């Protein structure tokens, strides 16, 4: 896999963000995770967490996996990095997302994220509390 540039347009929620990619506005849905909706328990904390991570970043990068790059809603499917740190993994590590939506072919970082989830669960963080 490889990282490509993007710039923030707007934070949306825990697991979606609007980025300019190849000079076009796109909504990205983070691979391999599920954050609670804003109206759900931990939804606001997830949203805030992703917001801070992407807004404070000097450098946003997107990393597509080997499979489909857009979902059925037209959302980009990617790993998103903020100054080198993967948002997807950071959410899981903090107990603010569950590993989820692991589809064959877009699962390169699955075991990395599962490892993070195990550690969040051990620590009884957030969702796992
Ligand atoms: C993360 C992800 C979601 N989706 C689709 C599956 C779900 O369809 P349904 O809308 O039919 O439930 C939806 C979940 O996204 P949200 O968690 O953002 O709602 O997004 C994919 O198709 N591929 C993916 O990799
Ligand atoms: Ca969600």
């Amino acid at each position: 896999l490889h990282k490509e540039p993007a710039t923030l347009i707007k934070a949306i929620d825990g697991d979606t963000v609007k980025l300019m990619y190849k000079g076009q506005p796109m909504t990205f849905r983070l691979l391999l995770v599920d954050t609670p909706e804003f109206n759900e328990k931990y939804g606001p904390e997830a949203s805030a967490f992703t917001k801070k991570m992407v807004e404070n970043a000097k450098k946003i990068e997107v990393e597509f996996d080997k499979g489909q790059r857009t979902d059925k809603y037209g959302r980009g499917l990617a790993h998103i990095y903020a100054d080198g740190k993967m948002v997807n993994e950071a959410l899981v590590r903090q107990g603010l997302a569950k590993v989820a939506y692991v589809y064959k072919g877009n699962n390169t970082h699955e075991q990395l994220l599962r490892k993070a989830e195990a550690q969040a669960k051990k620590e009884k963080l957030n969702i796992w509390s």
